[PDB]
């Protein structure tokens, strides 16, 4: 519900259908914690990452491991995967999508932060 | 049903809501025929464009009225407009989304190809 | 010199060489009228559109030839081109770098604009 | 010379002057080891980050520091910083220009790979 992943495909016009993604948030150490993670369904969307509760200010990185998915489509990729951090900061009710368009040699991504 | 417009807004961070949508298909005297209209919803997203009647192969141009979206915000834009023109191929039952990330400086289109 | 083109290749990772580029001006009478045009080299890049002395004040439309650049490639996109539809030099003369990175179901672009 | 870095912003539609970069290189502990950093220039550019020498095969990061150029212009972005991530030389040297265009929620970055 706060946090939504949405993967594309540039080179096929279509989602990006099974791929892996993985949710850190940053540590006091300066390490990544896992926090959450899934595959994209077949409209290239990840729900139910995360719950209200949980999902607290703080930085969080986005792994989406794009290489697996080149291979498993037989593409020869570049990235090992595409990497999003950010912060969540509470400025009154809000949802994130995070949303990546996939090319072999290149990714774009943007934030898509709305108040419910 | 058949052709769907969304637009997102990377300065921002939201759907590009209010944003008018001009799609023209190209007739045989090679000028551009007005074909369907709307402006995008709180979502950033235009459905009920076409119908699949109406929808046939052809050349088609989604021009998206990118400049007066930038000066409704008050931001300084480049471009005039966004412009994406494709052939719509019949391969088998198809929905097409056109989606477009606007900076003032710069955009990016896909297409999302999905059978339904 | 005042105007350049360079235009990359996402699926290769690579400049997009011998990609056919056409600029036209925007006519009193509203209509296109051919402005300049040429290939893109080796590194991607188109110099030598134009002059600082025919480079006048008016709205320009760059149509980069992106489905011939597929169909040669051996790849049928979704594109018939890419437009870039802006009004130049509206306060004096500037350097404009219009860039644009390639998929078959998608681009973006970007403008870089200096002022000597 | 091997590995470059250029970054454009595109609100302003000008190279990212002065954008902190830093390239890490993953380490036989599957650590982060620092490599080379330095500054982008008054035209988006950075170059000497590194020797044909010093740049072995490898898994390199470069970590371009985004937030900390939107701060400067008096702007709060969403990302910490734009993250590319992917493996070099694996076949040999290559050169290697990673490109970021970069708004205030949103980057695109791509790669350009050239054989010498
Ligand atoms: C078809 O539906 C969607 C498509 C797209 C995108 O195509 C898109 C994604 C990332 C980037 C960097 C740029 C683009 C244009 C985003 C959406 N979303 O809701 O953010 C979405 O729903
Ligand atoms: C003006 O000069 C350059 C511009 C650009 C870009 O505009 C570009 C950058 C990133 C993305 C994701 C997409 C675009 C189109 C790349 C260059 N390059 O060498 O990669 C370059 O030289």
């Amino acid at each position: 519900c706060p946090l939504m992943v949405k993967v594309l495909d540039a080179v096929r016009g279509s989602p990006a259908i099974n791929v892996a993604v993985h949710v850190f948030r940053k540590a006091a150490d300066d390490t990544w914690e896992p926090f959450a993670s899934g595959k994209t369904s077949e409209s290239g969307e990840l729900h139910g990452l995360t719950t209200e509760e949980e999902f607290v200010e703080g930085i969080y990185k986005v792994e989406i491991d794009t290489k697996s998915y080149w291979k498993a489509l037989g593409i020869s990729p570049f990235h090992e995967h595409a990497e999003v951090v950010f912060t969540a900061n509470d400025s009154g009710p809000r949802r994130y999508t995070i949303a990546a368009l996939l090319s072999p040699y290149s990714y774009s991504t943007t934030a898509v932060v709305t108040n419910p």
